[PDB]
C-alpha cells in the first residue's frame, strides 16, 4: 500500500459549527436567539469547501472563528517544519442565510489559493448568489456593494516570517464603494468596479494551480434547472484577475436548446487542462428523471479555457455550450427500467477524475424515486476508460462514494467511517478498490475537506463534539505513490 499518517496537527480548539436546528421556509424568519446556532441547509461551514492549500513547506487553512457570536473569517499558516500555526483574524463575520447571522449558511465556504509565482494569498468567502437589491428584495439590501467578497495580500506575503504574518499583509478596499477603515472585501477580482456585474450572483469559490503555476478560479451561477459555470485566471504580473467567462450559456432555451439545464458536478484543472464533468438537471418535469440525468465531460486545449473545447472523443464542442448532448458519455438511467414520469432518482454519489495516465473515471448512483414500490432498484456505477481503450467499462460492482481522487498511478476513495479517515486504493483505469488505511483510535471527526498535492492527501477535519466552537485538525496522509 504505502498509505499511512505522516502527521496530525491541531489548528484551533474553536471553529464555527451549526449545533442548533434546521429551519425551513416556514420557520427561518424566527431562529433561536439562545446558545444553539440554527441553520437552513447543512451544519458544516469550517473544514468545508476549498479551505486547505499546501505551499512549499507550509499548509494554509481557512475557517470561521468559533462562537455563534464570533464568526470571523480566519487564515492559518502551518509551518510543517517548525510545527508553528500562525493565525490572521479578518474583520468580516459570517452573515448567514440571506444575511441573517442567526441562521447558519453551509454554502458560505472560504475558498483559498496561494500564487507560486509571486507568493500572493487569495480568499473568496461567505457568498450564496448575492446581488445589489433593496428592502423589497430577497436579500433586503444586505449585500449592496458587498455581493462578491474577495481578500488578497501583497506579493511575497505567503513567505514572510511568522511575526510579519499579519492582517497588515492584506490589501484594504479604498474604492469609492469602500465600507471604511476595516473593509478588506473587494467587489471584483479585476480591481476595476466597472466589472462589478460580471462578479454578480455567484456561489462556490474553487481555485486551481496550472502546471505553469497560474491560478485558475471558478464559481457557479443559478441553481436547480438553470445554471452556468464561470471561470477566470490570475495575472501574476499585474496582480489582478481576468473577468469571468462562461463554460455554458444560462437560459439555454433562449440560446437554441429545447430546455434549460442546471449542472451538478465540478470543473477541475486535472492532468494539465481545465476540464469539467457533471450530471445535468433538465427543466423538463414530465420525463422519467425527477432530478439529474446523464454524465457529461469536456476539456479545453486552451491554457485559460477560452475555447478549443473537446468532448471525450475529441469532437469540437460548441462554446459557450448550449446543448449538453454534445458532451454526453452515458445515461445512468439505462441501469434501471422504470418508465413513468419522475421515477428515476439521481442526486448523490457523483464525481470524476482523470489520472496522470489519462484514465477517465466517473462514479454515480441511481435508485427508484419511490422507495416503497415492490420492484425497487438501487445501484452504484463506476464508468472508466483506461488510457488506451476504445469505450467505457461500466460496472454496478461498486459500493459507491461521494468523491474520487488520483495521485501517481492510482485512484482513491477517501472519507470518514464511524468518525475515522479511511483510504481505498485502485490502479488508474481499474475497478479494483481495496481498503488500505483505516484510522481506528483517537478523537473522531464530524466532517472535513481533502486536497491532494505532492502524492499526499491533506485531510482538513473538524473534531466531533457538542456546540458551535469545535477543534480543527489537519492530517497529512502519504498515499504511497511518491
Ligand atoms: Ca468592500
Ligand atoms: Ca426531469
Amino acid at each position: 500500500s504505502g498509505v499511512l499518517l505522516e502527521s496530525q496537527t491541531k489548528i484551533t480548539d474553536g471553529a464555527l459549527h451549526f449545533d442548533g436546528k434546521k429551519l425551513n421556509h416556514n420557520t427561518f424568519e424566527n431562529p433561536s436567539k439562545s446558545q444553539a446556532y440554527d441553520y437552513f441547509f447543512g451544519r458544516n461551514i469550517s473544514a468545508h469547501g476549498d479551505a486547505v492549500k499546501p505551499y512549499k513547506h507550509f499548509v494554509f487553512m481557512t475557517w470561521y472563528k468559533g462562537g455563534k457570536e464570533e464568526r470571523n473569517v480566519m487564515l492559518s499558516r502551518f509551518n510543517t517544519k517548525t510545527g508553528v500555526v500562525k493565525t490572521i483574524q479578518f474583520p468580516h463575520r459570517h452573515t448567514g442565510f440571506r444575511g441573517d447571522p442567526l441562521v447558519g449558511e453551509s454554502h458560505n465556504t472560504i475558498g483559498l489559493a496561494v500564487s507560486p509565482l509571486n507568493g500572493t494569498i487569495h480568499m473568496v468567502y461567505d457568498m450564496h448568489a448575492y446581488v445589489d437589491d433593496d428592502e423589497t428584495g430577497r436579500f433586503k439590501g444586505r449585500f449592496v456593494d458587498d455581493f462578491f467578497r474577495y481578500s488578497f495580500s501583497v506579493a511575497g506575503a505567503a513567505d514572510v516570517p511568522d511575526d510579519e504574518f499579519t492582517l497588515e499583509q492584506f490589501v484594504k478596499d479604498t474604492s469609492e464603494l469602500s465600507q471604511g477603515a476595516d473593509d478588506y472585501k473587494h467587489l471584483t477580482m479585476t480591481g476595476n468596479l466597472q466589472d462589478k456585474e460580471n462578479f454578480s450572483a455567484l456561489t462556490y469559490p474553487k481555485f486551481y494551480t496550472s502546471d505553469d503555476g497560474e491560478l485558475l478560479h471558478y464559481m457557479r451561477w443559478g441553481g436547480n434547472n438553470n445554471g452556468a459555470y464561470y471561470f477566470n485566471k490570475y495575472d501574476a504580473k499585474n496582480q489582478k484577475w481576468t473577468r469571468f467567462t462562461p463554460f455554458n450559456h444560462k437560459d439555454q432555451k433562449t440560446h437554441g436548446n429545447a430546455y434549460n439545464w442546471g449542472l451538478y458536478g465540478q470543473m477541475k484543472y486535472i492532468n494539465g487542462k481545465l476540464r469539467v464533468g457533471f450530471q445535468q438537471r433538465s427543466a423538463n418535469n414530465d420525463d422519467r428523471f425527477k432530478y439529474q440525468n446523464g454524465v457529461y465531460y469536456a476539456y479545453s486545449d486552451h491554457p485559460d479555457g477560452l475555447g478549443n473545447w473537446k468532448n471525450v472523443d475529441g469532437e469540437d464542442m460548441t462554446w459557450p455550450l448550449v446543448n449538453s448532448d454534445e458532451i454526453k458519455i452515458f445515461e445512468p438511467g439505462d441501469y434501471i427500467d422504470h418508465t413513468a414520469p419522475n421515477s428515476v432518482h439521481i442526486v448523490t454519489g457523483f464525481d470524476w477524475t482523470v489520472t496522470e495516465n489519462d484514465d477517465v473515471h466517473f462514479i454515480t448512483h441511481v435508485r427508484s424515486t419511490d422507495t416503497k414500490r415492490s420492484d425497487y432498484k438501487e445501484v452504484s456505477i463506476h464508468a472508466f476508460k483506461p488510457a488506451n481503450a476504445v469505450d467505457f467499462t461500466i460496472t454496478t460492482d461498486f459500493t459507491g462514494a461521494d468523491s474520487i481522487y488520483t495521485s501517481g498511478d492510482s485512484i482513491f476513495i477517501i472519507g470518514l467511517k464511524n468518525g475515522y479517515p479511511f483510504v481505498e486504493k485502485a490502479k488508474g483505469g481499474s475497478n479494483d478498490f481495496e481498503v488500505v488505511y483505516q484510522q481506528a483510535s483517537g478523537v473522531k471527526f464530524d466532517h472535513g475537506t481533502i486536497h491532494i498535492e505532492n502524492g499526499k492527501a491533506y485531510y482538513y477535519l473538524m473534531e466531533k463534539g457538542a456546540g458551535n466552537a469545535l477543534p480543527l485538525h489537519l492530517q497529512v496522509i502519504d498515499l504511497g505513490v511518491t
